[PDB]
């Protein structure tokens, strides 16, 4: 099983938390999003594009599931992975961090157009906020260790996250 599950919105760093968890852990990162485009080859857009959110989040609780089952390192979780009830069913028991993050902070730590489709340009705030009502009570569900990340630096959170492990 991982040594943690990251989960939370686009902005709360899973992907830096991850990366920085796993190097100090010598572990691997793995990426769902990541090992979803690399088992298909396509990328996430391009999914969705033709095939659509259903026939993506089937095949994202397919990469999940094998992940939980087969990686030892730090696994970071696509935001909308817990939307899926298969999903949130395959976590519990695992050690899952939920990395809390601030409309306010989190919009403005993604705008960096690195490719954001939930957050289109136009109010791109209103739409972190709704998407925060939408997907936190789910986190929250799912999590067994809360990290707030608003006025934590990075390697902060990490010193948090490996002290409780
Ligand atoms: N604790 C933090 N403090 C300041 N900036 C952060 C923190 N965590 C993440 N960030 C920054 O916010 C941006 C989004 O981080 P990222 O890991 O890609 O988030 P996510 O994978 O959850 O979408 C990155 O540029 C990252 O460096
Ligand atoms: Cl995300
Ligand atoms: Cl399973
Ligand atoms: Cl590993
Ligand atoms: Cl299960
Ligand atoms: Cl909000
Ligand atoms: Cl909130
Ligand atoms: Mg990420
Ligand atoms: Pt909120």
């Amino acid at each position: 099983a991982p040594k943690a599950v990251l989960v939370g919105l686009p902005g709360s760093g899973k992907s830096t938390i991850g990366r920085r968890l796993a190097k100090a852990l010598g572990v691997g990162l793995l990426d769902t999003d990541v090992a979803i485009e690399q088992r298909t080859g396509r990328s996430i857009a391009d999914i969705f594009a033709t095939d659509g959110e259903q026939e993506f989040r089937r095949i994202e609780e397919d990469v999940v599931r094998a992940a939980l089952a087969d990686h030892d390192g730090v696994l970071s979780l696509g935001g909308g992975a817990v939307t899926s009830p298969g999903v949130r069913a395959a976590l519990a028991g695992h050690t899952v961090v939920y990395l809390e993050i601030s409309a306010a902070e989190g919009v403005r730590r993604t705008g960096g157009n690195t490719v954001r489709p939930l957050l289109a340009g136009p109010d791109r705030a209103e739409k972190y906020r709704a998407l925060m009502a939408k997907r936190a009570p789910l986190y929250r569900r799912v999590a067994t260790m809360r990290v707030d990340t608003n006025r934590r630096n990075p390697g902060a959170v990490v010193r948090h996250i490996l002290s409780r492990l």
